């Protein structure tokens, strides 16, 4: 079977549960498309009711910030006539506005501006769909694929720079507030039976180091790479290359979303994380199997310094096996970050800078996450992870 007709193996992670992930492998010849621009992609996907098995091949670079004539769109094209960053900054300055959500004219103008961009860059993927990169250079630039459906396969594509021109100021976010942006490369919002494999995710030609600071906080134009929220379940993410980005993957969006308990069953294996700051992943509630992943970075990088790998959030149940972390000078405890409600973590075979460590025990956590993985392929010895992952992870390694 060619790349477009391949399906997820019957034991390959949580994605293989029940009906498994076959994407659009059963598509008839008339539902097999090759797309090379935004117009073709949107037409091939159709609406949310287009559940007919379909295979979409991406050829070349697809820029999502383009109009209907495929001409580039910049900040001014999306900007509401009444929006002005200078006026917005003056209006919501914490010294005069205080710590409360922005409201009024400038925030309304900012929100309208953001909705203009959202209409072009966010695309919903319908059920029973396989989207694969043709050849070695398939790319999606600026777009945010949203998956709310069942049975979707995304492979061999490089996703770059899901950039938000109008970040929202949120003074109540954290201790000193933060600027929040809306687009990920891939957003799994209630989606089920998904396989993301051999993809590459990065911030393209607009790294966060080029962003200014307003109110003492970075003016962040990016959000996540592969995030999962609102009951997403039965997902396998394998052989992906995540690099040069801040917040990579958040599974479970809120401590109050107790409906996520029993869901967010995600398997992450053979992924490469290079120069990723945090959230790799940051989990709430889910039974997440993390194995054979390779993490590399530096705490003194000038662009994307390592902060932590695994985020232990409320009721998270990370089961980690044979993962390798290469961050010179890092202490064993700082491989992870423990958040509100995070009490347990099971990790075995963890290597930090070639040394066997126990991340859970270094943070005084419980090792009882209460479950044991049932769906997984062969687990590589920790000593072989770095080579296997560097050589095989990312887009352009298959075709
Ligand atoms: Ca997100």
């Amino acid at each position: 079977a060619d790349l477009g007709h391949q399906t997820l193996g019957s034991n390959d992670g949580w994605g293989a549960y029940s009906t498994g992930t076959t994407g659009g492998s059963k598509a008839s010849s008339s539902n097999v498309y090759t797309v090379s621009n935004r117009n073709q992609l949107v037409s091939a996907l159709g609406k949310e009711t287009n559940t007919t098995p379909k295979i979409i091949y991406i050829k070349g670079t697809i820029d999502m910030n383009v109009d209907d004539n495929l001409k580039p769109l910049g900040l001014n094209d999306y900007k509401d006539p009444e929006y002005d960053l200078d006026k917005y900054l003056k209006a919501y300055d914490p010294s005069t506005w205080g710590k409360k959500e922005p409201s009024g004219t400038q925030e309304e103008a900012r929100a309208r501006s953001q909705k203009n961009q959202k209409a072009r860059v966010m695309v919903d993927i319908p059920a029973n769909t396989t989207i694969v990169g043709s050849g070695t250079n398939a790319k999606v630039v600026g777009g945010n694929f949203q998956i709310k459906s069942d049975n979707v396969i995304i492979r061999n594509i490089e996703f770059q720079d899901a950039y938000d021109y109008f970040p929202q100021w949120d003074p109540t976010d954290g201790s000193s507030g933060n600027w929040n942006s809306q687009y990920d490369n891939i957003t799994i919002n209630g989606g089920t039976h998904i396989w993301i494999d051999h993809c590459t995710f990065n911030d393209g030609s607009r790294p966060d180091s080029t962003s200014p600071k307003y109110y003492g906080r970075k003016y962040q134009h990016h959000d996540g790479q592969t995030d999962a929220s609102n009951g997403a379940n039965y997902i396998t993410m394998s052989y992906n290359y995540y690099h040069d980005h801040d917040k990579s993957s958040i599974f479970g969006s809120s401590d109050s979303k107790t409906s996520d308990d029993g869901k967010l069953k995600i398997t992450l294996h053979h992924n490469r994380y290079k120069n990723i700051v945090q959230r790799a992943p940051r989990v709430r509630f889910g039974q997440v199997h993390v194995y054979n992943n390779y993490y590399e970075g530096s705490t003194s990088s000038s662009s994307y310094p390592f902060s932590y790998a695994w985020g232990i959030g409320k009721s998270s149940k990370i089961y980690a096996q044979n993962n390798v972390i290469d961050v010179p000078g890092l202490s064993a405890a700082k491989t992870i970050s423990v958040f509100s409600g995070g009490t347990a973590l099971y990790d075995s075979g963890t290597l930090l800078n070639g040394t066997q460590i126990n991340a859970s025990a270094a943070n005084g956590l419980s090792s009882s996450v209460g479950w044991t993985p049932s769906l997984h392929g062969s687990i590589d010895a920790s000593a072989n992870v770095k080579s296997n992952v560097i050589n095989q992870a990312g887009a352009g390694k298959l075709n």
